[PDB]
């Protein structure tokens, strides 16, 4: 069971994690180096022991694909998860006083579509600039599925300081065998309680999208974590969630045949049968 | 973090791996996404079921650290593992007609010490150019141990076309807690029988070096693999190797207090009690 692996990681962190503070000084139980395999075969890994913000997962990814680094473009979709990091106070705390609100810097969207390009601002035109990693992985999957270099890297040391926040998802690698597309994510830091479930859904979704455009079947989503942690305040709540028997994962349905990654829209996706346990 | 995890991985690939060919149409049994943990606490992960080319590991790493991209600089040390990719014929095959022999392009050393810098040639001076990820990692470890961004990435989409080979160890992350330095390597592709043991030792050594430079004790080396594979002509040999009784890992002795990562020399290291099953 995929979810069982996730809950297993949580148990392991409770049993073997050690105290480790984050940037704010808040404590967490932490374990370095973890890995879970989530099958994407005939099911979508949207955790059931606790509700995952699906609209956020979907809109954020379409926003990444779009190459946007403007939090306002995601906020207007009803997803505010990046608004704080693009706010005046936050951008100023980073020294980006002349940066317009919403300008997150060269984050995912930019890295994925224009890696290496000289970031100006969120409104700048980068067409033809940088390496379009996303389309490249798609091309490679179609032409040379055996390729062991189908990677999309968001971790750009040069652009790091310009980003409102360093990416938690440094890079992901795709793999194809027997008509199945698999994806492994290297997540440098994961909040098992709140972020990871969302993280998992995001990349499983990216895989489903690429598999659809490349005519492959979703295979496995391998979630690799660097600092896998649990905030101390989620220990008891998590001990409760761990008591809940996971439910069948929902299924993802793509309502139409999409040809290019850029053509996907929120409306083309439908999460069916998602029945998460009641909020804790 | 035992060698039993490495053996277990081999066992799993032999058991669940599926046929997948490499760039040369050569078949391998492959599993995508694997991870093994190797304790570095009072022991060094130099595999004992089959001898690892320690000199190669040590010299290659020192070579990475000095930021060299000149295979000749490593070859002169008696380590020829990079010579082929820097040869006149190989360089020309990739269209690098203007490159002096040995010029591997912006590979590991360059990325590690000058990420983002404009690669010219192996003789070019890149002082203060690009991001020195290695020193930054060391600086961050010393100043903010809790940092969850202690990463050194060799994967540079931008420089890929200029390299003799795309980096295999795409990136590694370090982690500090309870005065222990851990390192996790994300290896996109790994030949379980040949490269992986070497790869493991390389990053284990790097961790030992940085741990020593930062006054921390080596913790764990987590090896994460993308396409973990075994070449077909290695199945039987590896199955035999799986029969070999794993022995206690040797110890890595650092014979001197080194202040800067750049000051480490081959002679500062000594593998002790390495007793691998003969080949």
């Amino acid at each position: 069971g995929s979810e069982l692996q996730y809950l297993g990681q949580i148990q392991h962190i409770l049993r073997c994690g050690v105290r480790k503070d984050d940037r704010t000084g808040t404590g967490t139980l932490s374990v370095f180096g973890m890995q879970a395999r989530y099958s994407l075969r005939d099911e979508f890994p949207l955790l059931t022991t606790k509700r995952v913000f699906w609209k956020g997962v979907l809109e954020e990814l379409l926003w990444f694909i779009k190459g946007s680094t403007n939090a306002k473009e995601l906020s207007s979709k009803g997803v505010k998860i990046w608004d704080a990091n693009g706010s005046r106070d936050f951008l100023d705390s980073l020294g980006f006083s002349t940066r317009e609100e919403g300008d997150l810097g060269p984050v995912y969207g930019f890295q994925w579509r224009h890696f290496g390009a000289e970031y100006r601002d969120m409104e700048s035109d980068y067409s033809g600039q940088g390496v379009d990693q996303l389309q490249r992985v798609i091309d490679t999957i179609k032409t040379n599925p055996d390729d062991r270099r189908i990677i999309m890297c968001a971790w750009n040391p040069r652009d790091l300081p310009l980003m409102a926040l360093p990416p938690c998802h440094a890079l992901c690698q795709f793999y194809v065998v027997n008509s199945e597309l698999s994806c492994q994510l290297y997540q440098r830091s994961g909040d098992m309680g709140l972020g990871v479930p969302f993280n998992i859904a995001s990349y499983a979704l990216l895989t489903y999208m690429i598999a659809h455009i490349t005519g492959l079947k979703p295979g496995d989503f391998i979630h690799t974590l660097g600092d896998a942690h649990i905030y101390l305040n989620h220990i008891e709540p998590l001990k409760i969630q761990l008591q809940r028997e996971p439910r069948p994962f929902p299924k993802l349905r793509i309502l139409r045949k999409v040809e290019k990654i850029d053509d996907f829209k929120a409306e083309d996706f439908q999460i069916e049968g998602y029945n998460p346990h009641p909020t804790i």
